């Protein structure tokens, strides 16, 4: 019993982690197999950073401009290319450390644990969630640029974000591993809107269900309500709203608690309306997002 | 910029888990150069752990009693050995993954990353501290027994905690690598007595200051206050005493903001007596107290 914020056990992710340096920045890259993969602004100077234009400034490198270091061990570049935000060194050598992977571009919502790197070497694992509006607060200090968010499925990692920037709000944005942002976030040094974050939903619904499985029962009540009626309250309190899908996936977790979706969000309804009294669930005084239906299961199971 | 609660990188030690089963139970081990390390109580049935003589119960296997798989591999046990609650099975090989490692017996209000493991394997990483009354508040479900808690010093693993029960409480107990317990508690399935918990009092300062260092500044007073008038307070609210100790290793903290620790204890004092309005910090609505003044100069630096 017990519920704490778990990341994936990060050895995998270590082995792929290496140093990139083009000219005089340098941050983390991802190898696997014969590509290195880093954000392409580590070809841009501070100066560049305000109006970058990418392709002209990439032109001005050759395969011999790129520093990749693995460890002690150099790596020989034979190739480079860019696509979309992310820059695909060709090397000579396999990582002999490639794990099984995938790229997979995640949903707003879902949850991925992040290697936090700094020169190539990694420093901690986190796990958090993408936010509704494609930002994830994270721990990104000078220098964790290239760092990676990933899942595991047993024996494969899928990867899902690399770390990009920090937005003058103090949120970072980033991209998938083909390159593309989440959400509407360019790779230059200007002001930059994140919409009006929501939040999760399904993942406060889901967390519910984990307080109920642990023990904490207070916050159940006598009410019940209906789908549009709830997605009244939520649309006041800046919930994104739930959907039939959304109770379908929480189905297994109703199913292990005898207790029906509605009445959850009744429970939920009163939260939001009444707030906590002072009183805390799972340990926390907040209502907690970063946790879905997934999550849930796999670690009561 | 921004603050999370990050655990090491476990690939270290994930390198170090075995599986062992002894009869019918089976739980995680750790295995450096030629020595499985697990929980003694493998060796008892659910009926055995009602009130165990270990010894005896001990005596009653052999060498080939002890099944240690390490992946697909099986170890061979040529020896084995109580240590304090710990047993030790000599194998014949060394572990070719073995870091270097170190066993500590850390202090109470300390931090370390846990690994939870299910039949020697891997399933999740968190933070966490070793609370005052040396217990834990974990993610343990049934057969997590043997997984570690450990920190790293760039390329040194100290392994400091091995999980061995779950209180009926639902907090967690357990080992150093030595077999000695924290705390009071004992590897029998009886009704055990934690000490009421109290707050680390000199982590909530440190991240107070964390979050001053992240532009989090409201909870900042025009007030001050003395060690004693402090801890009158402090002992009032269940938060440990502070010393002299703990002021200078929040010195670095304090030479950063420029902010004086007892300027901050009269922040946290008005927190305490007031509470934080429905307010946050660092984005928690309670006062956190799971970084060490060493966890956040290390995450900021």
């Amino acid at each position: 019993s017990g519920f704490r914020k778990m990341a994936f056990p990060s050895g995998k992710v270590e082995g792929c982690m290496v140093q990139v340096t083009c000219g005089t920045t340098t941050l983390n890259g991802l190898w696997l197999d014969d590509v290195v993969y880093c954000p392409r602004h580590v070809i841009c100077t501070s100066e560049d950073m305000l109006n970058p234009n990418y392709e002209d400034l990439l032109i001005r490198k050759s395969n011999h401009n790129f520093l990749v270091q693995a460890g002690n061990v150099q790596l020989r570049v034979i190739g480079h290319s860019m696509q979309n935000c992310v820059l695909k060194l060709k090397v000579d050598t396999a990582n002999p450390k490639t794990p099984k992977y995938k790229f997979v571009r995640i949903q707003p919502g879902q949850t991925f644990s992040v290697l936090a790197c700094y020169n190539g070497s990694p420093s901690g694992v986190y796990q958090c969630a993408m936010r509704p509006n494609f930002t994830i607060k994270g721990s990104f200090l000078n220098g964790s640029c290239g760092s990676v968010g990933f899942n595991i499925d047993y024996d494969c990692v899928s990867f899902c974000y690399m770390h990009h920037m920090e937005l003058p709000t103090g949120v970072h944005a980033g991209t998938d591993l083909e390159g593309n942002f989440y959400g509407p976030f360019v790779d230059r040094q200007t002001a930059q809107a994140a919409g009006t974050d929501t939040t999760i939903t399904v993942n406060v619904l889901a967390w519910l269900y984990a307080a109920v499985i642990n023990g904490d029962r207070w916050f159940l009540n006598r009410f019940t309500t209906t789908l549009n009626d709830f997605n009244l309250v939520a649309m006041k309190y800046n919930y994104e709203p739930l959907t039939q899908d959304h109770v379908d996936i929480l189905g297994p977790l109703s199913a292990q608690t005898g207790i029906a979706v509605l009445d959850m969000c009744a429970s939920l309804k009163e939260l939001l309306q009444n707030g906590m009294n002072g009183r805390t669930i799972l340990g926390s005084a907040l209502l907690e997002d970063e946790f879905t239906p997934f999550d849930v299961v796999r670690q009561c199971s």
